[PDB]
C-alpha cells in the first residue's frame, strides 16, 4: 500500500544538528550548523513518508533557510528520493506592543473597561494597549465600533464600544476574563485592515526562495485575487512561470473571495488556527469541507493544515480528537496533510511524520466507500477530460494496481489525480521541474523516464518502469494513458488496460 | 449511414428471363439473362441490402447455385459486397394429396372428421393425411387436446380422441375454412421428434458451403444440438468461419432458448410461423425478449417474415408495417429481413428502399427510446471497460466514428454489441472476416493490409476513415484495437484523434 | 384487468334493422331492432370496449341519436357503464362528380393535368374539380411544389405551375393512380383557412350535448383556438365536465403541438391523416413524441385508426397489426381505437377482443419495456411527492390495487400519470365524473356514496375493492386520497393495508 | 433550528453542591449532597441541550445515588424539559494489587525484566506484579508469548516474552519508562479473557437502579451477546422491559462480534477511550464509523462517547481537533454525542455542553450534503421501510418543518429516526416510559398526550400540539405519519402532508 495522501512537513531546529549539539542543548545556537548529520536526520523524514518540506519564512533569516534548503538537497542524494520545496510567506501581523516598566503581563476581568492605542513606537498600560502593526500602519480608521480585538490566539476578547479620534485609540470592554502578555497575536475579525497585497518583506522573502530554487509558494493571509496575481507576477517576471502558488485561507475576506482566490492560484492552504480565530470554531469544519470540495472541483490542489498533531511536539502519542481530525481530512478528500510544529521544533519529528503516514494510509482505505468527493458531477469537455474519467471508471470496475501516464508538462497527472482513482499514479517525466511539482498532488509518484521512439516502445516503458520502480509485479493490472504520436505536444487521447508479464 | 442491416431474400422478382419480367406470360419460357439480373441485383446493394438469403425451401441447386452466381457478378456492378446466407427447408408437415385428384373441400365448424397418421398415404375429405418430413409416425406425440392448423394457421382442428385402430386423430373443426393439398400443418406444443439435422439438410448444407456461403439459417430449431449438427459440418469441410443462425419458429425453440443462443452465432425471429406455433399477442414478448438475450450475448439477431408483407402487392406498406419496422429497430434488431416482398414481389427495390428508409429514421431514435441498454452487462473485465469507454467517448463528445482493425472481427463485434451512436469502420484482412461483419449492427466491413505496429496501425485507420468519406479534417473518431494488431488478444487500447 | 382502455367506433356492422344484418338487401329500408343491436353492443362491453365512438362523419342526427340509445340500453344488458366519445367531422376537401357520369379515371407517370379550383364544377379526365369545404377557394394557399394527395394518399400530384386566368394548377401525377368521384384530397404542409369551428360541426357537437356525451375527438386542429371554440360551446351549454381530445392530423397541428396540449384534456393520433400529411416514416416519431408528451402534461393520448384494419374483411389480424397496438401500449398510450373494425367490418366483436388479449398481455411488459419514465416528472410539490410514493410502494411491494375516493378524478389522473404496477380503482360520487375517467390509463372507475369519515373512507375503499373482485384476503392495497374526500382538495394521504 | 443530534451529559462532583460547598473547596466531600442548589446548576446542563444524564453507582452509597437521581428529577422540573436517566455498569476489570509493605507505587525503566502473577487473592512485589481479575479468573491460559500487558489507561507496556509453568507467571519486559501503581486499570489487548458480564456489584447496582427509574443501562465492556443476555434477563424479571441497553465496545472481540451484540442491544455506546487502548490507535476512526453506520443500519441508537471536548476539562475552549471530532461523529452519523470529565469533574460543565450543542446544530445542516449514512442503500420491499422513504423524500422534496407521529410504543419515531429526514421528529406518545426512552433517537422531540378516538382526532392532535409546542405556525407544511389505528401496535402505514393552518 501506497501512501496517496502527501504529507507537507515544516523544517526547523528539530532536526538540526550544531557542533554536535541537538536543539535545546546548552550552547546549541553557539555553533555552525552541522549539514551532513542534519541531513540524516532529514532523510529519515523522507525515508517516513514527507513528500514536500516547508521553509517557514516567518522565522529565521535568508541564510538558515538557504542552509535548510542545501539540508534537505543533501538529504534527498542519502534517501535516493527527491521531495518538493515549499516556501511559507510571513504576511501581514499585528502584534501586542511592549509594556511600561518592564512588566510581562497583566490580568483582566469582564467588564473592565480599557483603551488600544493605534500609534505606532508607544509601549502599552495596562490601561492602554498599543499594537505593533506591520509596517507602523495606522489602523485606526479600518475598525468599526462592534468589532472584536482578541489578543493571544483568540484566548482574549476586547469589544470596541467607542473610537477617541482625540488620541486614535479603541474603548473597549473586555468581554471574557483572561491575560494580555507582550509580543502577543492580534486579529480583528471581518476587517478589512489595508495591509499592501504584497510587503517588500514578502517581495524580498519570494525573490530569495526563487533564486534558491522552489516548487511552490504558500501565500500567508490572502484576502482577494490581487494578493495571488502580485505574487504570480513576480514568478512569471523571474522566469519561474513553473512555481505553483497556494492561497492561505485564514480569515472572512478569504472565504467571501473563495471561488476568484481559486481561479488565480494553483491550490488553497487551509490554514485552521488563524481561522478559527477569524471565524466563529464551530464554521472551520464547514469551511475546511466545502474549499476541499471546491479546489478538488478546480483540478486543484488542496493542503490541510495547523493544529493536525499538535500534542505530538510534547508528547510521543496523539490524542483521539487529533488522530480522528487527520483521518477526517483524508475522507473529505484533502490532496495532502500538513505538520507545523511537530516536524520543525517538537521533540518527536520523526514520530509525528510516522503517525501521520500511518493515520493517512489507513483512511485512504475508506476512500471508495466513506469519501466525500465525487467524480461523477465534473464536466468532460475536453478530450483529456474524458480520457482521465475513463481512467477512474476502470479502477472502478476492474482490480487496477496503478495508473500509468506519460506527461511533459504533467497536466494528464494532475487530470487523474483529479478523479481519485482507486490506484496509484506512476507520472513519468522528462524534468525534475515537473517531477516536483507533482509531489503534492493526490496518489501521485512522479518519476524521470527516458523518451519512448514509438507508441509501441512508449507502453513498454511504462510497464518496466512500474516493475523496476516496485510498483507492481506479473499478473497486475495497469491502465496506461499518454498522447500519441508521443514526440511532439499532442495531448493525452489513449488508453490502454495492460496485464504486466 | 444505415446502421440496422438489411437481409433481403432472392427470388425470381428481380430476374430477367430472355427480355421478361416475373409476372409476364412465357417468362418462364425464356432462359435466365444473368446480366440483365445482376443489374437488378446490383439495385437493392446500392438501396441498402447487406446480405442476400437463398431459400433451399424452393428451387433446386442447380437454381441456388445459378443465382448465387449472379449476385456475384452484383458485387462487381455495385462495387460493394454482401453476405451470402443460405435458408434450410428443414422440418415440415404438409397436408397429402387428395385421392380422385381432387383441390381441396370446405369443411364447416363443429363438423367431426379425421386426421390420418399413417405415411405414404392419400387425403379424403373426411381424412386428411399428413406428409411428415422423415414419414415419421406422429401419432404417440400428439396427445388429446392439442390443435391441428392447416394452411398458415387458417383452420383449426382441436383434437378430441385417439383412434388406435386406423392410428388416427379424431378431430373437430374449430371454424368455417378450406383444406386443400400440400398446404402447412403446425401441431403447436408438440415435440414431434425430427432429427437434428435431417439427411436433405445436411446435403443442401454440404452444397452451400461449396458454392462459398458466410452464414446458414437453420429453420425450426428445438434444441442446442440442431445447431451443434450443422457446425460439425461446417468444421469438417474447412468451413469454420461460417456464422450460424438459430431460426426460432415454436415453443420447444423458446423453451431452450438460452442453450440454442450458447450453441449459435444469432437468431433469427420467424415471426411467420412463430405467430401460428405460439398465442398471436406473444410474439411481440418474444421478439423483444429474443432481441435482449442474444444482445446481451454479443450475438447477432434478425427480425424477419411480414416485415412490409403488402408490398408484395402494392406499391405503399400499412401503417402497421411501417410500425412494425420501425419498433424492431427500437427493440434493438440488428438487422430486418424481406422475404416474398424481395423474393417474389411486383416492388422488390420499393421494399428494400422503403426498408432502408424506416430504418435509418428509426436508428436516429435509439438514444432516447431505444429498449437495449449498454449499462446492465458485467463490467469487471478489460473488454467490457474498453467498450463502456468508447461508448461513453461517443455519448459525451460527437464521435462521428469508431475505428478498429481486427484479425477476427472480435473488437468490431464487441463494439456493436455496446450500440454506440456513431457508425463502426471495422477494417479487416480477410475476406471471409469482411463478408461475416455484414450483419453485426452499425458495422461497415473493409479490407486492408495488416499493419507493422501500434502507430501504423492508428495511421491506416485514419487514412481509410478519410478515404472511405467517413470523416474528414477537425472531425474526432475512436480507434479501438486489442494490441498488438498480429496477435489474437482481447480489445485492449482506445485513442480518440482529432482527425488533421 | 386491462389497464389501457379501447375506443370502439359504433356502426352498421353491431346493429340489425327488421331481422337483416348490414349488407343484406333492403337493410337501410328496415327500422333498427333496437333490443337485438343492443345485446350485440353488450358483448363489445363485455369483450373491453371502455368507450364508444360516435362519428358524425357518416350518417344524420336520427341515425346517431337511435345509436346513442342504443348503447344505453346496452349498458344495462352488460351491467358495466361505458364513456360516449363524439368525433367531428371537421374540414374536408374531396373530388367533384364527373361530366357523363364517369366513376373514375386510370393516370399514369408523367401526365400533366389540371386541378381547378372553382368551386360548384364536374370534373373531366383532364381538369379535376375539387368540393371544398365552405366553397373556400383554395388558390392563393397552394404554393408551386406543394402535392395534391387523392384517396388515402394513394395517388400524388406534383403542383408545377399556378394559371391566375382559370385559377387552376396545372399538375404532374407522381405515380399511376387511379382519380374517383367524392375520394378525399389531402394538400400537405398547407395552411388553407378552414374555421375553427365550422357550423356543421357546431351542429354535431351540440347535437351530442344534447344527447348526453363524456368526451368530443376535434378533427383536423391546427391551434389551440380550434380546441378553445368547442371548450365554450361546452360551457356555455353546462356541460363543463365534458372532455375535448384533439385530433393531431396534420403538420400544422404537429407544429402548435404544445399549445393543442394546453388547450385540450387529450390528443388523439388520427395515424391515417397523419400518414398522408407528414412523410411516412415519421409517423413512428410522431406516436412516440406526442405520447410522452401528453403523459408529461398529466392528459389522456390515444392511438388510433389502422391498429387492425385487415379484421374489417379477415377474422385474424396480421403480425404486424399485432406488433402495432402491442408497441402503442410500450410506448405508453393511454388507450387503443378501432375504427372500421368495430364500424362497418364482418369481426365486430372479434376485433374488440383481439385488441383487449393484445393490451391486457403488453401492459406485463410495461415495467421492463414501457418507454414512459415517472422518475423525469419534476417532484416539489405535495401532489407529486404523494404520486411518486403510491408508483414507489407498488415498485417496492406486490401491490395488487391502488384505490381513491375522488369527487372530482383529481387523486385518479394523478396516479394514472405515473403508471403504477398495478390497477387504479376510482370511487367517486357522481355518474359525469366516473365515465370522465374511463379513457385513463389503469383506471376502474365506480360510483360510491360519499364517506363521514377517514375512517370511514378507508373501509369503503377496502370494501368496494374485495366486492368487485379486485383483490383477496391478504392482498396489499393502497389507499390515496386528498383528506377531506368531500372537499375538492390535493392528493394527501396514503394508507398501505392488509385487505382482511 | 432544534439540535438533531443529542447530548449525553455525565453527572458528577462539577455541578454538584454539597452542604453549599462548590466541588474543590475544603470540607466539600464531607458534607451531604445539596439537592435544590444542585438542581438549579443541572437544569441549566438541560437548558444548554443535554438529553440524558449518566450515572456511575461506584461513587457513593445507594442513598446518595437516589439524592443524585431525585436532584435530576427536580432539574427537569425547573428547566420544563424532560430528560433520560442512563446507568452506566462498572463491568469486569483487571486492577494492579497492592504491594507488600504499604507501597504505593514503583517506578520501571525501559528493557527491566519483571513477572506479572496470576494467583489471585496475593499482593504485588515490585518485580512480581499481582492482578485483582473480575471474577476470580486464571488468566495464564488466556495470554499468549508476544500479548502486551498495558498498566494505568495504556501508560505503561509491559510485553510477555516467557511465561513460567511452575509459579504460573508471565516473564515481561518494560517497553517504556514509567510508574506501576496500586489498584491502576490493567488492559490486555487481543486476548478472549472470558471475564463474568457485570462486576461483582454491579447487578446490586442495576436493581437500585430499575427502583429508582432508569431509562437505559450502558453496558460497560461487551464482548458478545451473552453480555447483553443477562443484562436483559435482569430487566425483564424486574417488570423493567422498558429498559434499553446499550453495549459499550471496548476492545477487538466486541468489534469481532459487533453483529450478534448490534442484534441483542439496543444500541451501542462507542468507547473511544477503552477501544484506544485494545486496538491500533489509527483504527479507531475505522470502527467508529463502522459501527455507525451498522448501528444505524440496524434502526437502533448509537452514541459516540470519550475525550469528545477533553480539554475543556481545565480549559474555557476545545481544541481545533475536538471541534472537528465532535463535528465529524454527527456527519458519520451519531444519534449522539456524549461528555464524561468534561461535565462530570471539569471547570466549565455548562460551557463543555454548550459548546457541544453549537457544535453538533452546526453539523446538522451540512448532514443533506455530507452526511456517511445512506438511507437509499436500506431495503425497500416491506411497507414500514416504504412509508419511511416516502416520509424521507417529502422532506428532500418538499420545506417540511416537522415529521410528526403518535406511537404507542416510540416504533414510527425510531422508522423516521433511523432514516435521518431533513425535518425534527415530533413524537407524540402516551406513557413517560416510552417518552423518556426515545430521549437518544436522533431528531426525536418526544412529547406526552392522551390516545386518539379516530384517525381524524389523531390528524387534529398532531397539528395542535405541533402549534402548541412553537415547533410549526400556519403556512408550515408538515408530515404526519402513524400506524392507525394508534391504539394498537400496528406497523407504521399511514402518511399525511398537511399545511398548518
Amino acid at each position: 500500500m501506497n501512501k496517496r495522501v502527501k504529507i507537507v512537513a515544516t523544517l526547523g531546529p528539530a532536526v538540526e544538528i550544531r557542533g554536535g549539539k541537538k536543539f535545546g542543548e546548552d550552547g546549541y545556537w553557539g555553533e555552525k550548523l552541522d549539514v551532513e548529520a542534519s541531513a540524516k536526520n532529514i532523510a529519515k523524514l523522507i525515508e517516513a513518508g514527507a513528500n514536500t518540506f516547508r521553509f517557514n519564512f516567518s522565522h529565521g533569516d535568508h541564510q538558515e533557510q538557504g542552509e535548510r534548503m542545501a539540508t534537505v538537497k543533501l538529504a534527498e542524494k542519502i534517501a535516493g528520493k527527491k521531495v518538493g520545496f515549499l516556501l511559507d510567506t510571513k504576511g501581514p501581523e499585528i502584534r501586542t506592543e511592549l509594556f511600561e516598566g518592564e512588566a510581562k503581563e497583566y490580568s483582566y476581568k469582564t467588564g473592565e473597561k480599557i483603551r488600544v492605542a493605534t500609534k505606532q513606537g508607544i509601549k502599552s498600560t495596562r490601561e492602554v494597549i498599543a499594537l505593533n502593526v506591520a509596517g507602523a500602519l495606522d489602523i485606526y480608521d479600518d475598525v468599526e465600533v462592534g468589532r472584536q480585538v482578541l489578543v493571544d490566539d483568540g484566548k482574549l476578547g476586547l469589544r470596541v464600544v467607542a473610537k477617541d479620534d482625540a488620541t486614535r485609540e479603541f474603548e473597549v470592554e473586555v468581554e471574557n476574563d483572561g491575560i494580555i502578555a507582550k509580543q502577543k497575536g492580534v486579529n480583528i475579525p471581518n476587517t478589512k485592515i489595508p495591509f499592501p497585497a504584497l510587503a517588500e518583506r514578502d517581495n524580498d522573502d519570494i525573490r530569495f526562495g526563487l533564486e534558491q530554487g522552489i516548487n511552490f509558494i504558500a501565500i500567508s493571509f490572502v484576502r482577494t485575487a490581487k494578493d495571488v496575481n502580485e505574487v504570480r507576477a513576480i514568478c512569471e517576471e523571474t522566469g519561474n512561470g513553473h512555481v505553483q502558488l497556494f492561497a492561505k485561507i485564514e480569515n472572512q475576506q478569504g472565504i467571501d473571495n473563495l471561488d476568484e482566490i481559486i481561479e488565480a492560484a494553483d491550490g488553497i492552504m487551509i490554514a485552521r488556527g488563524d481561522m478559527g480565530i477569524e471565524v466563529p470554531f464551530e464554521m472551520v469544519p464547514v469551511y475546511q469541507k466545502m474549499i476541499i470540495k471546491k479546489v478538488n472541483a478546480a483540478g486543484k490542489v488542496v493542503i490541510t493544515a495547523t493544529n493536525m498533531l499538535e500534542t505530538m511536539t510534547e508528547k510521543p502519542r496523539a490524542t483521539r480528537s487529533e488522530v480522528s481530525d487527520v483521518f477526517n481530512a483524508v475522507i473529505d478528500g484533502t490532496d495532502a496533510t500538513m505538520l507545523s510544529g511537530e516536524s520543525a521544533n517538537g521533540k518527536y519529528p520523526l514520530e509525528s511524520v510516522t503517525t501521520m503516514a500511518t493515520i493517512d494510509k489507513n483512511a485512504q482505505a475508506l476512500l471508495n466507500e466513506y469519501g466525500r468527493l465525487d467524480s461523477d458531477s465534473f464536466e468532460r469537455n475536453s478530450k483529456t477530460e474524458v480520457m482521465a474519467s475513463a481512467v477512474k471508471d476502470a479502477t472502478s470496475s476492474m482490480d487496477i494496481k496503478l495508473v500509468v501516464t506519460l506527461t511533459k508538462t504533467g497536466h494528464t497527472a494532475r487530470l487523474i489525480s483529479k478523479y481519485r482513482p482507486n490506484a496509484d499514479i506512476l507520472a513519468l517525466t522528462f524534468d525534475e521541474l515537473t517531477e516536483r511539482g507533482l509531489m503534492l498532488n493526490w496518489g501521485v509518484i512522479p518519476m524521470l523516464t527516458d523518451a519512448p521512439s514509438s507508441t509501441d516502445d512508449m507502453f513498454e516503458i511504462a510497464e518496466r518502469k512500474a516493475v523496476e520502480a516496485g510498483l507492481v509485479e506479473s499478473g497486475d493490472d495497469i491502465v496506461i494513458v499518454a498522447g500519441v504520436p508521443v514526440g511532439e505536444a499532442v495531448r493525452t487521447n489513449t488508453m490502454r488496460i495492460r496485464t504486466v508479464r
